[PDB]
């Protein structure tokens, strides 16, 4: 399965599944400072799933590793901000992260395999 470009539609498909998840709803759009006025004291680099989808659709990811770094930033920001490990929203982030990681592993493996096959000779 040595298609170097296949990761892109596989990531579009996985972002579609994440948007159906009720657990994604807090992570879809950038955090509102009005409601969370200390957010940007704690979080240097905001990230959300709409920004990830738009970066993908613009052709501004070169690999699924770059997409994976930005999605992992959504989850590390939720960890950096939770006032408690037992917060509702952090708890939603942990389930959504498990789902993401379960599905992205084959996307990454197949991409890396395809690049190695391209460089085989
Ligand atoms: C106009 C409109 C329409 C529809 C949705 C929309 O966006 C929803 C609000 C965006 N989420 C949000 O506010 N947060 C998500 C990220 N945070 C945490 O991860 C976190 C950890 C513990 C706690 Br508590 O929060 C901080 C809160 C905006």
């Amino acid at each position: 399965s040595y298609d170097i470009q296949a990761w892109k539609k596989q990531c579009e498909e996985l972002l579609n599944l994440i948007f159906q998840c009720e657990d994604s709803e807090p992570f879809r759009q950038p955090v509102d400072l009005l409601e969370y006025p200390d957010y940007r004291d704690i979080i240097d680099t905001p990230m959300d799933f709409a920004t990830v989808r738009e970066t993908l659709e613009a052709g501004n990811y070169e690999s699924p590793m770059e997409l994976c770094k930005d999605v992992r930033l959504i989850f590390s920001n939720s960890k950096a901000y939770t006032p408690s490990k037992r917060s509702r929203i952090y708890s939603m982030s942990l389930r959504l992260s498990a789902f993401f990681e379960e599905h992205i592993s084959s996307v990454l493996s197949d991409y890396k395999s395809a690049l190695r096959f391209h460089k085989r000779n």
